[PDB]
């Protein structure tokens, strides 16, 4: 793994550059650095709902299941990067949040060419 997710001024630069896509883009919520450090599995599911909706238009709101469903849709994607259940059920705990910000990130790397 190349990425230094225990570099704790690299994860906020990952944190920052989604709360700017989120504000730019039209996010429904208010969002602030704040909020973005540890939020909550549904706030997740909120925010990752809206960016694979770039991508997948009709995309809705995952529950049940979800800690299926969103590592299987970044593995269809092409993410190299392990997403456990483990890992959705706590996305927001502090050794966790580094692995699934870098992964929006990511997404919103690829939203943003195609």
């Amino acid at each position: 793994d190349p990425r230094p997710l225990n570099d704790k001024a690299f994860i906020q630069q990952c944190i920052r550059q989604l709360c700017e896509f989120l504000t730019e883009n039209g996010y429904a919520h208010n969002v602030s650095m704040k909020s973005l450090q540890a939020p909550s599995v549904k706030d997740f599911l909120k925010i990752f709902t809206f960016l694979y909706g770039f991508l997948c238009p009709s995309y809705e709101l995952p529950d049940t299941k979800f800690e299926e469903e969103v590592p299987r849709i970044f593995k269809d994607l092409g993410y190299p990067f392990a997403l456990s259940k483990s890992s959705m059920y706590t996305v927001g705990a502090p050794h966790t949040w580094p692995h699934i910000v870098a992964a929006l990130v990511w997404l919103i790397d690829c939203i943003k060419i195609h």
